[PDB]
This record gives structure tokens, C-alpha cells and sequence, in this order.
């Protein structure tokens, strides 16, 4: 794989299967997956942090990145190439050395301009196509474990070695 | 497809996959699925009106309705046709021009009346085959999105355009 | 298919797919499935009285029923054979004419004595083993409006009928 | 299957699908699956003590593991292997006769030592590769009722015999 310096993701419909529920009060809820929290663990142990990259802005999104101790959240973001480029150049790395995960119209200009590109199965068809490592899982299934696993390389050798 | 001018949709079924919400205190809820907003979202690039009718009544529609920015709502509606139909007055069209999608009893009269009917996969077989269009999604797995797209024609050239 | 006078149904695992939400205040949620209330219209156009035997209950159950105007609902019910009994004693049937859905170990007894049994797909297989009919569904797919139109012989002609 | 005295089971991706529910207010969800209460049935109706051992500690847990009557319940456990040791060292049990079904990272210390290993067909496969026994289900499938079935070697004779 491409030498990877920074993993991005999106959250609705890559750690959620798209999902948004309402109640009768004006309160929200996503339905996460632990799965998903082995892709921090992964990254880290690597020494690659991980960003969110969100159009939507909830206090919901705000506590899953504080548990899970994700490096950087960025939401209500409404151009995320943008976005991803001013943290690229805060880093003194190039969109080459990024892996990004996403799933749908808001993606599309930084899938098409990062290292490493990943789609959930559940996208869109003009989405998909541009993803440029095929991905098995569905939003909210632990696609983003399965996508940060395979930009890493992680193998039998490696699950070993953590659990000895 | 045929010039289509406004188009309708139900919700339980459509915009989700039937799940009603109970809990103890009288609380409810709707799993709505991200997806589905890009149905609003090619419906107004086209300069086409989108419209809810629901045999329901609740503020967790109401509040979905408004964050999408949906231009009518109708709930509590006893009959779909004959709302429509109003709507159709109101806004100086014809039911002809209308491409509704529904899942169950209370959709098929208006199913029967309009341009495109859709009905999700998920739907019982007698309403099923109302259907004028081949729909591949259940409810609340993005059915309202494939709809508006199929309807409308969207294709690569669109997404091109809309993601530069 | 055998003439059948009252139909019986429990909820968890019928009704629902066994999914039971728990937060972290002592409050509880089930997710039902709307396409199950046509089972209790096409019933009620039939003339046939629908009842609810449940080994839970909740508060949840109550406001469900209520809302699809169950005939009778009965929770914490431990012994679901004797409470079908009964009913049929109330009503001046038998056994021989209730049709009553179940999946699990409180249902066994009774599965075996009602004229019609049916068992979701989703079921433990030795309960399973005890349905007189084939289910296709799975417990919160609409298995309860599955089982009401294949007990009561639901058919396009009676579609035709109820929209015409 | 070997001689087992004691059951232990970790909860996320076994008795769930993986799912954490976040709101916007702090509160947080577990979905449970009523199937898996007959796992507790069956190991209590043969005599088994059933222990949960989980990473995550919530209030979730503790209610639903007082609700099934569960013999113990250890909640923020960081080194599960040693956990288990230790109740097993106060019990008078060996790890050989103890079955643990586990899904993650944090579980497979423990696994490979216990003498009969599950894990869900949900699981990462360096996980799942650990199992000493085959599960078809899914975490939050109901696996944990299929996994203390196996391992106790539940049949149709028990069925026949507890029904009566
Ligand atoms: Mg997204
Ligand atoms: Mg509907
Ligand atoms: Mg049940
Ligand atoms: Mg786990």
C-alpha cells in the first residue's frame, strides 16, 4: 500500500449505517459500532492519526470521537477538500499521504484527490467507482475498521503481536 | 421518463423500513436513512417540488421534514388520491404529472393515478405490482433517493457536474 | 385452511425481531414494524378478534396494542396454553379454530394445541418444527401480517375489494 | 462436548450486534436480543453458572444482567484472562471447564485458553479463527442461546422433557 500519513473518515454511512433517528422531543440518536474503535487502535498503534470529517454537526458525534480519542474532529464541515488540504498543510503532508473513507455526494472531490480512497459497499454506484481499494462491509458493519486495516497492511503477525 | 412536476412520497416504508419506536413513557421514534436527503437534494437541482403524504402524524415527520427542507407536508391524511389531487389544484398540475412512491393500503389508489409509481421492494405483492418502475431497495435503505434518480433520469454526466 | 374464529399472537420475536433497547435509565424500547397492523385490518374485515398473549410486560405493548386497536392483550402471561383456554371459554370456540404465532419456549405448549400454528423463520428450530403452515418471514419483518394472510386466505381479489 | 462448569460470555458483538446508540444528551443504548435469555435458561437449567466479563461498564448491562438473573457480572474488566482466573480460582474451576464466547481484541487472551472457545460469525477472522467450535449466528442474533446450546449439548430430548 501507499505510505499513509493521516486517515480522514466521514460518519453517516461509513461508521453508521446512514441511520438518523428522531424521537417526538427534538432529540437525536446514531447507532455506532464498537468494530469501528479496532480502527483507532490500529491507527495508533501505527502512529497515524485520525480525523472526522462531517458535514452534519452533533454533540452525538462530538462524544463517540472523545471516546474513542480521535486526533481531530472537524464538523459542520461543508468543503471537505478544503478542510482536508488546511489540515494537510497544518501537518506538512500532501493529499497523496492520505487514506479517506466516505460514502456520498460531499465526499466525492476528496476521493478523488487522496492517497488511498475507500467507499462503503452501501454507497452510491458514481460514489463507489471512485474508491481505489475495494471494500467489503456496508456503513455501520466496520467498514471503517476494515478500511483502516487494509490501508495498514495489519496481518496475523500483526494481531499476535498485540495480544501476547 | 415523462416530465415529471412534483413529486410525492410517503414515509413508514418508504423513508424507512416500517420501524415504529416504542418506549415506556410514550415516546417514539423513525429511523430515517442520510441517503434519502439526496432525493430532495436531485429533485430541487431539477427544479421539482417534493411533497410528503402521511396516514400518520407526528413532530419526529414534522422535524425531518423541515431539515430537509421538503416543500409540503400533509399528515394525518386519510386519503392520498384525493390530497393529491387538491395539491395538484393548488399548484395548477395534473395528477399525470405527478410520480408518487408508497408501500401499503393506504397508497394504492393514489399509486394507481399518478405518472411513475414506485413501491419498494419491501412492500406487500399486491401493492408491489402498482409499481411502473423496477425499484431494487427496501424501505429505508436509500428507496426514496433510487426513486428520484430513476425518475429523474440522473446520471454520471449529473454527478459530474454537481461534484466539480 | 381450517375455519378460525380468533387469532392469537405473542410480540417478542413476532411482533419484533427479539430486539430489546435498553438505556441507561431504566427505560426500554421495542421497534415494531407498521406492515404488521394490516394483520390486524385484514382480521378485523374478516370479523375475526385478535388477542395478545405476551410473558413481558411493558408499557410499550399496552400503548402498541392500543393503538391498533387490539381485541384483548394479556402480559406476564406464564402459562400461554391455559390463557388461550380460557379466552376460548369467553368466546364459545376451541382450540381447534384459534390461530396462534409464537417463537419460543412459553409458546411450545400452546403451538401444539391451536388448529393453525405458526412459527417465524427466525425461530429456535424445535419450535419451529411445531409451525403447520410455512412462514417466510422473520420476526419484525411483517411475519404477523404474513401469518393473518395466509390463515385468513387473503388474496388480490379481497385487495381489489377493501381500495375499491 | 467436554465437561463445563462454568459459562462466561463478553456482551458487545455477542449479545449485540455491536450497535452503541449515542443521543445528543449523554444517554446511551445496548439492543439486546430476548433469544438469549435462553441461553441463561438452559445453563441454569442444567446446573451452570453464567458470568459476563466486559471491557465497557454501564448501566445498560448492569439491569439487563440483573434481569436474566446472570450469576455474575464483572464490568470494566481490562484483562479479561485474568478476570476469569480469578473467579474461577474463587469457584474451584479449572480453565479447561470453561466455555467463553468472546467477539474482539480484548477477548482473545482469554480464548485461548478456555476449554471450549466460541466466537460470533460476526467477528474479525483472526478472532473468529479461535474459535474451537462453529457459530452460524451473528453478534446480537441470539449466538450466545446457540453457543451455551452447543457447548451443553441441548436437544430435542431436552426440549421435549422441559416442555411438559
Ligand atoms: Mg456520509
Ligand atoms: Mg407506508
Ligand atoms: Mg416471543
Ligand atoms: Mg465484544
Amino acid at each position: 500500500m501507499k505510505e499513509i500519513k493521516l486517515i480522514l473518515t466521514d460518519i453517516d454511512g461509513v461508521w453508521t449505517d446512514g441511520g438518523m433517528f428522531y424521537d417526538q422531543t427534538g432529540n437525536e440518536w446514531k447507532k455506532f459500532n464498537t468494530s469501528d474503535s479496532a480502527g483507532i487502535f490500529w491507527a495508533h498503534n501505527k502512529g497515524i492519526p485520525v480525523g472526522i470529517l462531517t458535514g452534519e454537526k452533533t454533540e452525538i458525534v462530538r462524544r463517540r470521537a472523545e471516546k474513542l480519542k480521535v486526533d481531530y474532529l472537524f464538523q459542520g464541515v461543508v468543503d471537505k477538500l478544503s478542510a482536508a488540504e488546511e489540515l494537510c498543510n497544518e501537518l506538512g503532508i500532501n493529499l497523496e499521504q492520505v487514506a479517506y473513507i466516505g460514502d456520498d455526494l460531499n465526499d466525492a472531490k476528496l476521493l478523488k484527490r487522496v492517497g488511498i480512497a475507500g467507499v462503503p459497499a452501501s454507497a452510491p454506484f458514481y460514489i463507489r467507482r471512485l474508491s481505489t481499494i475495494f471494500l467489503e462491509k456496508r456503513g455501520g458493519e466496520g467498514v471503517f475498521r476494515e478500511f483502516v486495516e487494509k490501508v495498514l497492511g495489519i496481518n496475523l503477525e500483526d494481531f499476535i503481536a498485540v495480544i501476547q
